[PDB]
């Protein structure tokens, strides 16, 4: 569980989050090494992404060099997971991708999935060697030691550290919400890829803050605010998910062997690109109605209820 | 116009149809040669298809050898149009096909359409040389001479020739209708390609007979029967149209150059194959409701009204 102290410094409460996320990371290491399921690496990656996002949003809680160090180490750790995560995600989409194609184009996906399987085993081997290596080991020891340091840092170099948690929460949640509503209002009928990609990140940052600060508020207010968000984050999530999938298939299309075997594969990958592009235009077409619903009296009300008297 | 004599032999009335269809064919020759529009060759082809279909359905109206001769000559003439017709049809689908693909896959269609354009000019040249040649010229002279021969043929070798038009119409329309209803009832949930392809032909034969015999009936009864059919023939037409398109794209996919240029083209053609396969499954899924609607009291009633006292 993540239980925050309502009256503690934001320093104490961020250290609690990092104890929590590093414990999740260590608790998922066995399942990753034994390759039980994709969810072990997913939870490992979410722990990292959550930690980095709060460290950036609450910049000034730790000394600049310690912050830069934590961000750089967690970024490196996340980058080390990417190839293995990609293998899992695309192997998991095998039946979905197969079911989009005409019967005539499916046999060309067999070698494609066989190759992803071989790349998974390689990527799994590489990540396990990195996990049991001394660079990972030393960083996690140091990170664990640092977040066990209760001393407030120099206020002049870490001016947010000594601040009351409730006020930082109020301030950062309202800022994150405003950034979502303003960027969302600015997106006219053009509804560009750049516009939606930014807005997904904005929504992610707000959801991370809400989830971190949850235990400060009456649990009903937090659940309702998280719910009020869900359709917008789902829509942006799906739009970006489909974008990343098409970038992957597009890049594979560029490196396909220039031979008869490659022709067949190119036809199947063109099938998936075409189908996914069509899906993503439906998701784009739904954005404005979904944002309009979120940009309401009810949203403002639920946020005022969440943050009452802070 | 096609005006049948209600009390004449079916011999006289089939000869009227053939005078009519050969006049349409000759009247479309200038437009084809000057390449005005695709509709000139379309009407030329429909005239041929209509003539062949009635000659087969009313086998016994002419001597066997004259029938075999007319069918073989009209088949050859139709085959001579196929390459030019295919060029027209696929060039006409340029914007449709382009609009199905993601922006990234469209540039690969440019060389594809450029090649279809070059094949059109070649096919147009070949068909014009055939039209002004002596084999086409001699067959059309002979066909025109033969259908101007009013003598009834030997009843023993052409036993249908002397029959009253109204009774042949009644008999052939009820047979064509029964073949549609029976083959349609036999198609269970499997709704196979073979099942729908046959049923399209069955419907075509019924529509050709209705259109040939139109002027025998009160014009309202014929219009209503043609209307009652339309949704079924449209559905089968579209299903087969999409099938033929996918066979064309599939065959082009097999002969794509095995090089980097071909990879890009294969991706675009796979996009079209995938999209068209999806469209055709929606059309297949609509068949049973549409056939159920046609297989009704109202259909039986309209046909009884059409054929009353024959």
């Amino acid at each position: 569980r993540l239980q925050l102290d309502a009256h503690a410094s934001i320093h104490e409460n961020v250290r609690r989050l990092l104890q929590f996320t590093t414990s999740i990371m260590e608790a998922n290491e066995e399942g990753i090494r034994k390759d039980i399921d994709s969810e072990f690496l997913h939870d490992f990656r979410v722990a990292i992404r959550r930690s980095r996002s709060i460290l950036r949003l609450l910049n000034g809680v730790f000394d600049p060099e310690k912050t830069a160090w934590m961000l750089a180490g967690l970024r490196e750790l996340g980058k080390r997971t990417n190839d293995l995560r990609d293998s899992d995600v695309y192997l998991l989409r095998r039946e979905e991708y197969t079911s989009l194609l005409p019967p005539s184009l499916r046999p060309a996906l067999d070698p494609f999935f066989s190759d992803l399987e071989a790349d998974k085993r390689l990527h799994h081997r590489q990540f396990c060697r990195y996990l049991t290596g001394r660079e990972y080991s030393g960083f996690m020891t140091s990170l664990k030691e640092f977040i066990a340091e209760g001393e407030l840092p120099d206020p002049e170099t870490a001016p947010l550290a000594a601040e009351p948690t409730g006020d930082v929460a109020a301030k950062t949640i309202r800022k994150a919400l405003k950034k979502v509503l303003v960027h969302g209002r600015r997106t006219g009928s053009e509804t560009s890829d750049a516009e939606l990609h930014e807005l997904r990140i904005d929504c992610k940052k707000l959801r991370y803050l809400l989830e971190f600060f949850a235990s400060l508020f009456p649990p009903k207010a937090t659940a309702q605010v998280l719910r009020q968000m869900k359709t917008l984050q789902d829509n942006l999530g799906t739009f970006v998910d489909l974008t990343v999938q098409m970038e992957f298939l597009q890049s594979r299309l560029e490196t396909i062997p220039a031979d008869r075997g490659g022709i067949s594969e190119a036809a199947a990958i063109g099938g998936l690109l075409t189908t996914l592009y069509r899906k993503r235009e439906k998701v784009r077409e739904h954005f404005h109605e979904i944002f309009s619903g979120f940009d309401s009296n009810e949203t403002g009300e639920l946020f005022d209820e969440l943050l009452t008297g802070l």
